[PDB]
């Protein structure tokens, strides 16, 4: 079952095309739960989620497979040379809470929702990530074995608090910021105590820090969404409500 051989980094499959690849001593006693691992992630199927497209399984290899995505991660195509239109813009975001509004739907809490995990398709169009493996916990500890700009101040300083759905529309806000900013916040200075303590008493990027033309409204939903307090932040089915009406009639 979505099980992939090496014989089948930036890889050419052997029938099924473009993908993209991510690869110690076999342990047969993690092998079951492995697949069944990505058996699950793979269940997550939405045309703004990246879909997981296999597992290789092999004796000491391990590997995960999902799609290609061109042009990259948000910032990545943020930081380009030639600007992005305020149209583009304001789909990624459309498609942003779309991707999101499913997760959160199927009980996935994203955690680690970033522009980094915002890819890129030739023709602009994104899908939702999980490269940091957040969402993989079986994964993640192979990973690991012999930014926090994004993340919610509930969860700073405080590892034990459990995420909730608020914990991420709170990153979204973060993202708001940066897609017109077109630059990572708080002037890219080190995670440390000083900022930490800083975005916990109160602080968030600077908004007159936007250059570029940025609505009232989309500066509305990110004060919204990053708000301390995390009942507060609307859902993404509720930022989506709002947000469809004003790409159409305004942005679009
Ligand atoms: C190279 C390379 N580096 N990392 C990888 N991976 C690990 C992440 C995988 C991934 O994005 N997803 N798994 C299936 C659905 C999707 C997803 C998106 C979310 F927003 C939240 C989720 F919980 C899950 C793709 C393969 O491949």
């Amino acid at each position: 079952v979505i099980k992939m051989k090496s014989s089948d980094s930036l890889a050419f499959h052997r029938t099924q095309g473009l993908m993209i690849m991510k690869t110690g001593p076999n342990c047969i006693e993690h092998n079951e739960a492995l697949l069944e691992e990505a058996k699950m992630m793979n269940r997550l199927r939405h045309s703004r989620v990246v879909k997981l497209l296999g597992v290789i399984i092999e004796e000491g290899k391990y590997s995960l497979v999902m799609e290609y995505m061109e042009k990259g991660n948000l910032m990545h195509v943020l930081k380009a040379e030639m600007s992005t239109p305020l149209s583009v813009k304001g789909r990624i975001i459309l498609e942003i809470i779309e991707g999101m509004a499913y997760l959160h739907g199927k009980g996935v809490i994203h955690k680690d929702l970033k522009p980094e995990n915002i890819l890129v398709d030739n023709d602009f169009h994104i899908k939702i990530a999980d490269l940091g493996l957040a969402s993989f916990k079986m994964w993640s500890k192979l990973n690991n074995e012999e930014t926090l700009y994004y993340m919610a101040p509930e969860h700073l300083n405080d590892v034990n608090a459990k995420p909730t759905e608020k914990s991420d529309v709170y990153s979204f806000a973060v993202v708001l910021w940066a897609i017109f900013a077109n630059k990572e916040p708080y002037e890219n200075a080190i995670a440390e105590q000083q900022l930490i303590m800083a975005i916990k008493s109160g602080n968030r990027p600077d908004v007159d820090d936007i250059t570029e033309y940025c609505p009232r409204e989309i500066i509305s939903l990110m004060k919204l969404c990053w708000e301390a307090n995390p009942e507060a932040r609307p859902t993404f089915p509720g930022i989506e409500e709002k947000f469809r009406p004003f790409y159409l009639s305004q942005l679009e």
